[PDB]
């Protein structure tokens, strides 16, 4: 926790908003991070002195194996770049993952498809999955103890709208008249603890819908919905950080697109 160094970087104006077009803090003031709402010189300089070490998970079976390759390489030139960064790779097929060469301080394990070792490897992790490539920066203004993603689907939409599991015998089910917002199964990260303490719960969730014989609409997410509705997260990623462009083009409110869907 020590103190950082004389840095030159214009001042912030008090009565004038970063972003005047969204949303930026969440009612229980957690940031939305949106392109502009930080300013990654600090960011970086205050992780770097914690010698901040990020995993980064993905679960690549049969044919998406073959994603494997720009996943890595993109992600070597985007994400968390300057940090350490462990990649961990589940796949049913070790031998074909693809040698990628990675910078210095970043390493790739393989694991063939345990949690006591997320706690001794990394400070935070992040679960992603493995079809997409990052386009453009996704660094440490992500780190918090817990984040969710807001769907590219569905960020602008009213929560009547959500596509929330809406049926009462199932454990995932939200009704019309809550939520905050629609969250991605697929993008969701924290401090190891958080994001195990989420699995877990969502493990144990499911579990109990599949005794009553019930599946959640939207399986995995709609149960990480559940939680986060329950749990607030500390930070909620705008939808900069999973996007469809081939579905949602590109609008004026998304100054960059970071993490994209693979045509
Ligand atoms: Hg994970
Ligand atoms: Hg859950
Ligand atoms: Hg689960
Ligand atoms: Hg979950």
């Amino acid at each position: 926790m020590v103190s950082l160094p004389r840095m030159v970087y214009p001042q912030s104006k008090v009565l004038t908003p970063c972003r005047k077009d969204v949303l930026v803090v969440t009612p229980w003031l957690a940031p939305i991070v949106w392109e502009g709402t930080f300013n990654i010189d600090i960011l970086n300089e205050q992780f770097r002195l914690q010698n901040t070490t990020i995993g980064l998970t993905v679960f690549a079976i049969k044919k998406y194996v073959a994603f494997l390759k720009l996943f890595l390489e993109t992600a070597e030139k985007h994400f968390m770049v300057g940090h350490r960064v462990h990649y961990y790779v589940f796949t049913d097929q070790p031998a074909a993952v693809p040698r990628v060469t990675l910078g210095t301080g970043r390493q790739l394990s393989v694991l063939e498809v345990c949690e006591r070792r997320f706690l001794s490897e990394v400070d935070y992790l992040v679960c992603v999955d493995v079809d997409m490539e990052f386009r453009d920066h996704v660094g440490v203004e992500i780190l918090t103890p817990l984040f969710g993603t807001l769907h590219p689907g569905f960020y602008g939409s009213s929560r009547e709208a959500f596509t929330y599991e809406r049926r009462p015998q199932s454990q995932a089910y939200i009704p019309k008249d809550e939520g905050d917002f629609y969250y991605l199964g697929r993008f969701f990260g924290g401090s190891v603890q958080e994001v195990q303490r989420l699995t877990r719960a969502c493990h144990q969730a499911m579990m109990v819908d599949q005794a009553n014989g019930i599946e959640a609409v939207w399986h995995d997410e709609s149960h990480l919905n559940k939680y986060l509705l329950r749990h607030k997260p500390t930070k909620v990623l705008s939808p900069e950080y999973l996007w469809d462009q081939q579905l949602l083009g590109w609008p004026a409110v998304l100054r960059k697109l970071r993490f994209t869907a693979v045509p």
